[PDB]
């Protein structure tokens, strides 16, 4: 309902900085979350792959 971004996966997200990977949807980070941004989103889905590429869990290799 507040979708202010274009490229895929890149959303509004308040809080940036990190966010999980394919084998860790959730990677441990104190309070540096990074202002409010287009970016990735961890309490989505998304996952950052090996190549630290922001895509979806399901855009995993095989």
């Amino acid at each position: 309902e507040a979708e202010k971004c274009t490229k895929p996966n890149e959303q509004w997200t308040k809080c940036g900085g990190c966010e999980g990977t394919c084998a860790q949807k959730i990677v441990p980070c104190t309070r540096e979350c990074k202002p409010p941004r287009c970016e990735c989103i961890a309490s989505a889905g998304f996952v950052r792959d090996a190549q630290g590429n922001c895509i979806k869990f399901e855009d995993c290799p095989k």
